[PDB]
């Protein structure tokens, strides 16, 4: 109800959405039901730090 | 005939060669029939930030 988490189908283990846990394919205008959220980039703070 | 791609066996989905889709093992003088090409590194362009 607040933030989108990634989890396995056999158990519930909250995990933050990241570029390592997701794959970039297609655009947002194809998938039906796609939702908007913030994908965390682990390299973003490393480059800024 | 232009650039080498990494695609699935059951489906043809051209994708640029990157360090995430492959792993470095052995050398170039062992594997038979190896070809020369360029591997895209996502960390190289991010160095400007």
């Amino acid at each position: 109800g607040t933030h989108w988490f990634v989890t396995q189908r056999n158990f519930y283990e909250p995990q933050i959405i990241t570029t390592d846990n997701t794959f970039v394919s297609g655009n947002c205008d194809v998938v039906i039901g796609i939702v908007n959220n913030t994908v965390y980039d682990p390299l973003q703070p490393e480059l800024d730090s």
